[PDB]
């Protein structure tokens, strides 16, 4: 539709009301960002449908989250087009769509605490290493290799861009990454032609995209909070059955602590993320402004309004 082609370019865009159109919205974004002759359309369409099939029916880490994260990346890339190569633009849009593949609704700490087989196989960034392994398995299916036309060198480079992008969605790594970028920016040392600086900037873009549900209009942001919390409470219920007391955010008997938990998450994680992203990429400012608006809505809930 002509109506949506205009709205897809904006940062605040909510995909929510167009479920049947999500596969077509992704194809359109790859076409406008990387060109209409980037991939073979038959191969791309099979890949998108196999990716959709490998997202589980969980309240938050599902097919909708994947398309939401991919659309945020598209809007960042469209507002900063010439800072990235054709291989990076295609690698990053794919990485976002595949970033939480086969998520079972449990965090890394639960899998490490209860010594699940995935934790023995992957000791750090447990789920993110699993998300990358699932992406490679889907690429290796008959008629799913979207990167068939690349040279063997370019195939290895794009898989390495994707691997680093998926691993960077581990929030535990974000804190140290953001502190380095903030230092590099203030001292005037940041340089995008330095490959180590480039990977860190890409990592922060991935965090900004993964947390973008805090940058939508208030009625949408508050309905997404219900879905994150239904996942956290289900994990906390399992910890209770196994004789371990869960942290407050994962405890369904401590809902009163949520508005204050959100205020702390916005001040310590979300606001610094979008602040540093705007300093490095000024056109991303609308994400920071939307985040400040939802912070001020959480301030209003705490004060009783
Ligand atoms: C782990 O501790 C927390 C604690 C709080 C209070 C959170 N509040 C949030 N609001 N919106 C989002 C999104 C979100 C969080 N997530 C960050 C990315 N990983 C999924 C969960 C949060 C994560
Ligand atoms: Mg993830
Ligand atoms: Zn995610």
């Amino acid at each position: 539709p002509v109506r949506l082609c205009k709205e897809i370019e904006l940062f605040h865009f909510d995909i929510g009301p167009f479920e049947n159109m999500w596969p077509g919205i992704f194809v359109y974004m790859v076409h406008r960002s990387c060109g209409t002759s980037c991939f073979e359309l038959e191969k791309l369409c099979r890949f998108i449908m196999s990716v959709k099939k490998n997202y589980r029916r969980v309240p938050y880490h599902n097919w909708k989250h994947a398309v939401t994260v991919a659309h945020c990346m598209y809007a960042i890339l469209q507002n900063n087009h010439t800072l990235f190569t054709d291989l990076e633009r295609k690698g990053l849009l794919i990485a976002c769509l595949c970033h939480d593949l086969d998520h079972r609704g449990f965090s890394n700490s639960y899998l490490q605490k209860f010594d699940h087989p995935l934790a023995a196989l992957y000791s750090t960034s447990t789920m993110e290493q699993h998300h990358f392994s699932q992406t490679v398995s889907i690429l290796q299916l008959e008629g799913h290799n979207i990167f068939s036309t690349l040279s063997s060198s370019e195939y290895e480079q794009v898989l390495e861009i994707i691997r680093k992008a998926i691993i960077a969605t581990d929030l535990a790594l974000y804190f140290g990454n953001r502190k380095q970028l903030e230092e590099m920016y203030q001292t005037g040392s940041l340089n995008l032609n330095n490959q180590s600086h480039r990977d860190r900037v890409i990592g922060l873009m991935m965090t900004a995209c993964d947390l973008c549900s805090v940058t939508k209009l208030w009625p949408v942001t508050k309905l997404t909070a219900n879905d994150i919390y239904a996942e956290f409470w289900a994990e906390g219920d399992e910890m209770k059955k196994l004789g371990i007391q869960p942290i407050p955010m994962m405890d369904r008997d401590k809902k009163d602590e949520v508005p204050q938990g959100q205020l702390g998450f916005y001040n310590a994680v979300a606001i610094p993320c979008y602040t540093t992203l705007t300093q490095i990429l000024p056109p991303t400012e609308p994400l920071l402004k939307a985040c400040r608006d939802n912070l001020s809505q959480w301030e209003k809930v705490i004060r009783g309004e």
